[PDB]
DNA sequence: AGGCAAGC
DNA sequence: TGCTTTGCC
């Protein structure tokens, strides 16, 4: 019902590509319909609408994202996250519950990974005293996407990584059977090893991990030991 | 530009 | 397992 969303829906729909829609949907295990609009085109179509309408007032940004989240085609959720990025300066700790909602609604790796290391990563850098109100809850929830959020919110931190916290989180989730948890553990360890390889190596040599997780973690540093 | 990052 | 095509940085 928001005019910005109505305009975006019309403009995206007018530029759909049925020939791309099928393999795009298959790539996400057919969890979602697709219009068939890949990222470069999608972002330019969004730009078109912003250039016509101007960016809506920040009082509207949650409403816009919610309405886009409810549309059937997956590009509307990807575009909602592109839009959320344009309100970056207005996003703060009071928005964590909204981000939780997005993580657990129409969940898959494409949306969850686009929410977590940027938006939640930045919030918890400014408010690290709020981590304990969320991360333990997420780990205990048995929702795999909140669990993956606990693992990956520090993914881009590099020298800012809280090492003891990262390793505690990983230890809590290492016995998960879930592909998306085993793989997230491998990813965050591999990535942090680009910054602090010796402590990742020590960790993986002295703490239990699923074999997927361990192999992925040491992919680039194993030839140094 | 190009290296590094789910599907099967 | 190690290749795919597309996306992030
Ligand atoms: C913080 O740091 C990082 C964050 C990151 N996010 C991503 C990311 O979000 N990715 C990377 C890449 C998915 N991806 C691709 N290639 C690889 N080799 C990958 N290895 C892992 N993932 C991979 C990808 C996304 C997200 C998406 O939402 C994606 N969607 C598609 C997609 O839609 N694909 C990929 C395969 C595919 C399509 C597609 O549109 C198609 O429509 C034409 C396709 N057609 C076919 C065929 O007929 S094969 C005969 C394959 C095919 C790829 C894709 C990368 C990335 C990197 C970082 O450092
Ligand atoms: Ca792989």
């Amino acid at each position: 019902m928001h005019p910005f969303v109505k305009a975006l829906q019309e403009h995206f729909t007018a530029h759909q590509n049925p020939e791309k829609a099928e393999p795009m949907a298959r790539y996400m295990k057919n969890h979602f319909l697709f219009l068939g609009i890949q990222t470069p085109e999608r972002r330019q179509l969004l730009k078109d609408i912003i250039q016509i309408h101007t960016l809506p007032d920040q009082k509207d940004f949650q409403i816009i994202i919610r309405e886009l989240w409810d549309l059937p085609e997956r590009e509307f959720q990807a575009a909602a996250l592109d839009i959320m990025q344009k309100y970056k300066k207005h996003i703060n700790e009071t928005h964590i519950p909204f981000l939780e909602e997005l993580i657990v609604t129409k969940s898959w790796w494409d949306s969850v990974d686009s929410i977590v290391p940027t938006f939640l990563g930045d919030i918890f850098l400014k408010h690290p005293e709020l981590i304990s109100a969320y991360i333990p809850k997420w780990i205990a929830s048995d929702n795999i996407w909140l669990q993956r959020a606990a693992i990956l919110f520090q993914l881009k931190y590099k020298q800012k990584m809280d090492e003891e916290l990262l390793f505690w989180i990983i230890g809590q989730l290492h016995s998960s059977k879930e592909f998306f948890i085993q793989k997230a553990i491998g990813w965050v360890l591999r990535e942090y090893a680009k910054t602090n390889p010796d402590v990742v190596w020590e960790y993986v040599q002295n703490n239990e991990l699923a074999p997927l997780s361990k192999r992925e973690a040491i992919k680039h540093i194993k030839q140094n030991y």
